[PDB]
């Protein structure tokens, strides 16, 4: 059973350094998510935002979920 | 019997040393956790809160659970 | 599973410097995306901008993606 | 018998020498397993502490495994 | 078994002073890794910088591997 | 195991004078890359300086390559 | 490795001095690349110049090629 | 049967005396296996240290090994 | 078996004055070994350095390896 | 074993005042190895100048070649 | 093993003052290499230059490579 265990802890383990690296990648790129036409722009920034948001919470469950079964 | 017997046993000793790490993992992950649209931010945290807290209950139960049937 | 992690580590360290290098490719290119007739010119750049703007949420999906299974 | 017996005994009498070398390696590895991007660094250090704590435990296994069946 | 056992052993004796050696190589060659357009230059250092941190995980890990079988 | 070993340690010690001279060689090469048709002259210089910058991050993969395995 | 290693390094370093001599063939050339007809003539003479080009950026490849692999 | 059994036993007898030469030779090599690049040296001394110390173990088998059989 | 004996012994023996000699000549040779371009130079001195680490855990090898078999 | 043990010992012994002599020819060359067309010149020295150090790091190979087989 | 070493030596010893003729001899070759039809002339003359370029880097390899092998 620990073949699974620590696939769950190492996810654990893992969420905080990779949940760091996330949002350096999306801060790094809201500059380059926005549609400008004439002079008004117009961001799609905060959905990329929410795409970390929930693979955040998301990631949590993983290392959760593969602790306790298929 | 003592094939799903230990695996009852090793989950429930498992069971606080792996709810140590995953608060760990919640915890480091709480700031990265919320979107900020202008100024006014909103956090969906505790939502990723709730995720270890019926991992928990869950657990406890998985032990005494493998220990008694399919 | 480390396989799979760094492929997702590295899609994220790397949606930095791509979507920097994406958009100086697409305003070398906005001079080169409009179609004139006669005297009124009709552009199709921004439709190009696009194409950036969703590929820049996206590769921050894929990253968190690789991460998290199939 | 016997033949799988003494690998089973070696692999228990070889745990402790092995878990020795192996922390001194890990310990070793740990100054070079961090990403800094900018001032901010994130380690994947304590996710390669990991691999030695369930092969630990999973070497412990293998000396009581090779003593009864295949 | 010692034939992979000291392989084993070796990889592991081998990790400090190659991720020691590896990581020379990667600051030697940062300089080398990014592509200037006109004026603004985008690396893709720390892509390389991954490499070696997962290469490092991974080492520990072929040791280990190498004491348990296939 | 000692004949990928060194294989991998001469290429990692290799890499930053190869990534030296490699650089030297795309330098004394970016004034004889560009077309010039009338007089508007378009270069393809930087396609060739990529051609340094993944073969960098490679070569430093090849090196921790051929410690572990085919 | 050597072998190989050499030839790379070799044809990057041959890579300035060929294509110093290229360029000057393909200059000593364009005026013998163009077909009059009546008295419009008609050049192909820059479809030679990009032979070059790709030759140009064809060559720096070669040599970290040959350096990682058939 | 003595052909093989003496040939064992020698083994066994020239275990100690050969253990106390190659240790010499480790000693007398350790000095010379270490690559120092610019100030920072980097050995491999201990892994040809292992190599002694397998050869050990294994020459006290060849010997209890050709008493017993093909 | 002395036949092969005395010449893993002998090499045993010979490993530390041949090291000797080895190193020597790596030092005569290390100035020797740097290709100047322009005024920048790039030595590939430390790729023959580890020529003889690696020729070094290998001689006593080759010892103890005659001691036991083909 | 002697008999390839001495080539071993003499091809490392020469190769100092053997790549003492060979720089002294290359040097004594470089001035003949350029190929001017009108005014510009376009050397090929150093490709011969690898050609020494790729001889380099080989010959003290084939020193520590000769003393370990065919 | 001198047989072939003396000769490597030798013709390393030559390669100068066998350059230094070479060269004279192209010299005084030029004059005499170019072909006029009416008025115009059109030379061959950096033809044979060449010959004696790679004639230069290939003979310093056959010294260096009589003292390495058939």
């Amino acid at each position: 059973k620990f073949k699974g265990l620590a696939v769950g802890v190492g996810a654990l383990l893992a969420a905080p350094p990779i949940m760091g690296l996330a949002s350096y990648a999306v801060n790094g790129i809201s500059s380059y998510l926005s549609i400008t036409i004439n002079s008004t722009t117009y961001d799609f920034a905060p959905l990329a935002q929410a795409v970390m948001v929930f693979g955040g919470i998301g990631l949590v469950a993983y290392g959760l979920h593969r602790i306790l079964g298929r």
